[PDB]
């Protein structure tokens, strides 16, 4: 009775009927669903018995300042079921417990009674948010308390008792031998079906065996056969590699095309199956349309069988042959010769492991494999790349050393997740080194780890199991894992994989399924409302379309679907009462909607907005914003706060997503229109930005507003330089009423292919110099902020390179080659010393200042 309801709710949420999984009749698919349902149900049961503070860590994980991983402060505290409140002055050095004990002493006098309840029995909720303050941390270490200190504002907190937290826990419960086959590997290319090509040309089928990116042997080609719907070959394609040497993760890649170079289609398959057995019999390869051989592409067929070209191939029977077990492998690898040559050979080893290498260096690194294991364990990735994956004796010797390799730092593990390391044991070892990842680090890299699933050869994998277990133990990780997979359900290549992961997650959290369905319902109404706006705007004037939008939002179905929800941009932010009168849309092509919200419980923190966008792909905006946010995190860990504005951006479906509204901000273009009869009207357009800051920050407040601008300007000058974000104009640069500058519209990065120089804009130099023509004291403090920021990022150059390497899996047009990653290597000057990189940065900066002065001359 309940299972039918749950299965139908899951189908609605994931945007794919669960019947379609059963209809495929695939054992791998069914075994993933049964095994992952059990694993996710175990996590759910574990959770229901968690202690009330452990339930807070699951649902409301702490939001701390990067540096946390004296001064007076006025706090307002109320109790859960109360109307009255208490305002008291505490210190930024005090912990929540002291503030809770202070709230209980203020309440004991108000209610004339010695209280039984101790501070230890409570937690402090941020008013109107899914956010809590708890644990041994001083108040200023929390992100909510710190943001309140900058904005001037007073924190509003609520004392929630343990019994009420336990009641939430309960309300949210889930309802009640291969090595003896030395023959050569070969296949039979039988025929092709539904093929479309120019009849003047001839069809060719190119095939190659790969272990990730490297070929296990040279490619082979079919005999040229005349173009037609059903081409027929019936021929053996013999590859030079023994069937016994085929590594476990070997994949046979296909490419059909026409020749006189006209690509048609590609398809890949794993030579071994998910249960480790060698593949035999006939296989029908439903091909993917091209734009030659594509190894990184999926190893599963195009689900569109009614229109896809299908290559028919035969995998011959070499004898049921499974891949040897790890004990057989470790026995074979247990025998070898160790490294034993002079300190002059070890000097060459030490030089090449601390600096792409020549063939004699590969023979040196492999010979000294035992010494790299014990004296340079972090060089595992170099050694794995020199390993001959096309010789089974060499794979067993490598796996023997890997099986007792010490756990590596997170930075090294993020490299091992790359597609250039397709061995399952290597991936398993990499995941083992990532378990020590804090929920905050995991969240930071969650987008990349989701893309790595696209490289996975099989459905059931250590990465999937790891991502699902971290999602079920932290509701914020769960929320974003769901949205990263949900937003890709319109992509045929990942819909099966992602749909199965979301169904499994849903088995672990039935309550959270209902929470996300409530978000999905709101996004449906937003698509329909946006569609109406697009239509109405091409016929009537903006005021008339805005009121028609408001009339549509005012219907019961819209008011119910759009209110009282968790923000998909941030589960801590509750979107309560939609303020229809404040809602509007922009005039650009896709007419993005601005939906305004408010909450009487939250006060000023409940006044939030979201932007629904349908028509543009938001993946790259998100990635760029996340990179900027990573920068701000890294700068803050070195004590450098550059007043960044990392607003949320989240794709949610096909060319659909949400952007977070940053209120009290306008574009440079709108400020520079120099409207008549304003608090900012100027004698010279050069003054407009500075007059606008003066109007927003009167008297003594201007000084701090100018410093906010300088700091954020320095951060964005460096961030856009490093990331090669060009096409910067006055309409994609915004400024906050506090002085903070930020960037929007990230359609182009990594120089995509010009080399984006450092940009210094005169208008911003004029604000930095406080309105003065010459102000070296203010200008050079800004060049210092730029230099500190640049030099802190270079020290993390490998973290950006590893993260961007994992991102090549996303299929982003401006992030699909070594040329794109090369761009960051140049911008961060990673091939140089710090002194040399700083001189090059100064020369880039001085060139930007000279360019800025071509506008200052006129
Ligand atoms: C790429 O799209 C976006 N990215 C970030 C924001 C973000 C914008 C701000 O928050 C951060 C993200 C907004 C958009 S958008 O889709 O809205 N397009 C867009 C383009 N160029 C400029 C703008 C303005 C603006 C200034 N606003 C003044 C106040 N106005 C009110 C009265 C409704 C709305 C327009 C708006």
């Amino acid at each position: 009775r309940v299972k039918k309801l749950i299965n139908s709710q899951i189908s609605l949420l994931i945007g794919k009927g669960l019947h379609e999984f059963d209809s495929l009749r695939d054992p791998e698919v069914n075994d993933f669903r049964t095994k992952m349902r059990q694993f996710c149900e175990e996590a759910a049961a574990h959770r229901q018995q968690l202690g009330w503070v452990e339930w807070l860590q699951y649902s409301f994980p702490l939001q701390l300042e990067p540096s946390a991983r004296n001064r007076a402060l006025l706090v307002n505290v109320k109790f859960e079921g109360s109307e009255e409140s208490f305002t008291f002055q505490v210190s930024t050095k005090d912990m929540p417990l002291a503030l809770m004990a202070c709230a209980l002493r203020k309440k004991a006098t108000v209610f004339r009674q010695p209280l039984v309840e101790q501070p230890e029995e409570y937690a402090l909720q941020v008013n109107g948010r899914h956010e809590y303050l708890y644990g041994n941390y001083p108040l200023c270490h929390f992100q909510y308390i710190c943001s309140c200190l900058h904005s001037g504002l007073t924190p509003h907190l609520t004392m929630v008792h343990s019994s009420s937290i336990l009641a939430m826990r309960d309300e949210q419960s889930n309802p009640a031998s291969l090595w003896s086959l030395e023959q050569p590997f070969s296949i039979e290319l039988i025929e092709g079906r539904k093929v479309n090509a120019d009849e003047r040309m001839k069809l060719v089928v190119q095939a190659g065996l790969f272990h990730g990116n490297e070929m296990l042997c040279k490619t082979v080609s079919s005999s040229e056969v005349n173009v037609c719907s059903e081409p027929v070959w019936k021929q053996r394609l013999e590859f030079d590699i023994s069937v016994c040497d085929l590594p476990r993760m070997a994949r046979l890649c296909f490419a059909l095309y026409a020749v006189v170079d006209c690509p048609i289609a590609w398809a890949n398959l794993m030579l071994f199956d998910y249960k480790d057995q060698l593949k035999t019999g006939e296989r029908c390869l439903y091909m993917w349309p091209s734009v030659l051989l594509n190894p990184a592409g999926t190893v599963r067929g195009n689900p569109n069988t009614e229109s896809a070209a299908a290559l028919v191939i035969y995998l011959p029977e070499v004898a049921p042959v499974y891949f040897p077990a790890l004990e057989k492998i470790l026995e074979l690898g247990r025998h070898g010769e160790r490294g034993r040559i002079t300190e002059e050979e070890q000097l060459q080893l030490r030089e090449i492991l601390e600096r792409e290498l020549y063939e004699h260096e590969k023979d040196l690194v492999w010979k000294m494999r035992h010494e790299v294991q014990e004296h340079f364990p972090e060089a595992l990735a170099r050694l794995l790349l020199v390993t001959k994956w096309n010789k089974h004796e060499d794979v067993a010797q490598m796996l023997y050393l890997l099986c007792s390799w010490p756990e590596l730092p997170v930075l090294s593990a993020l490299e091992l997740l790359d597609f250039s390391f397709p061995d399952c044991y290597v991936g398993s070892f990499a995941i083992k080194s990532l378990r020590k990842l804090t929920d905050d680090e995991l969240f930071q890299y969650l987008l990349q780890l989701v893309q790595v699933l696209k490289y996975e050869s099989y459905l059931d994998c250590e990465l999937t199991k790891f991502l699902l277990g971290r999602a079920l133990a932290n509701r914020k990780i769960g929320h974003f894992l769901f949205w990263h997979l949900r937003s890709e359900m319109h992509v045929p290549s990942v819909a099966l994989r992602f749909g199965l992961i979301m169904e499994a997650y849903c088995r672990g959290s039935t309550h959270h399924m209902k929470v996300l369905m409530k978000q999905g319902e709101a996004l449906s109404k937003l698509k329909a409302l946006n569609d109406f706006v697009k239509v109405s705007s091409q016929k009537t004037t903006k005021p008339q379309t805005k009121e028609m939008m408001h009339m549509c939002m005012r219907q019961e179905t819209y008011m119910e679907a759009l209110s009282h929800l968790q923000s998909p941009l941030d589960p801590s932010t509750l979107l309560e009462e939609v303020c229809v009168e404040q809602c509007t849309f922009m005039d650009s092509k896709m007419k993005p909607l601005w939906i305004m919200y408010s909450s009487e419980e939250a006060g000023s923190a409940g006044n939030v907005g979201i932007i629904f966008k349908n028509g543009d792909d938001l993946r790259q905006d998100m990635l760029t914003l996340q990179m900027i946010q990573l920068m701000d995190v890294l700068w803050k860990q070195e004590g450098l706060d550059l007043r960044m504005t990392p607003y949320g951006c989240l794709p949610t479906g096909d060319r659909t997503g949400l952007i977070e509204v940053v209120l009290h901000s306008d574009t440079i273009a709108n400020i520079q229109l120099n409207k008549s009869n304003m608090a900012a009207t100027a004698a010279f357009n050069k003054d407009a930005l500075l007059n606008w800051l003066k109007s927003k920050n009167p008297g003594e407040a201007l000084d701090r507003a100018i410093e906010e601008f300088t700091l954020s300007c320095a951060g964005y000058c460096v961030a856009t330089y490093v990331l090669g974000i060009g096409d910067r104009h006055s309409d994609n640069i915004m400024i906050r009423e506090s002085g903070q500058l930020f960037h929007i519209d990230f359609g182009h990065f990594l120089g995509n292919r010009e080399r984006v120089p450092f940009i210094l804009t005169y208008d911003f130099v004029h604000v930095i110099q406080q309105g003065k023509t010459n102000n070296s004291e203010k200008f050079e403090r800004f060049r210092g902020y730029c230099e500190r920021a640049y030099t802190i990022l270079r020290r993390h150059g490998l973290l950006f390179l590893h993260l961007f390497a994992l991102m090549r899996a996303a299929g982003l047009p401006e992030l699909s080659c070594s040329k794109d990653i090369q761009y960051l290597k140049d911008s961060l000057a990673l091939g140089k010393t710090e002194e040399e990189a700083l001189k090059h940065f100064r020369v880039k900066f001085n060139e930007a200042l000279r360019e800025s002065w071509k506008t200052k001359v006129n």
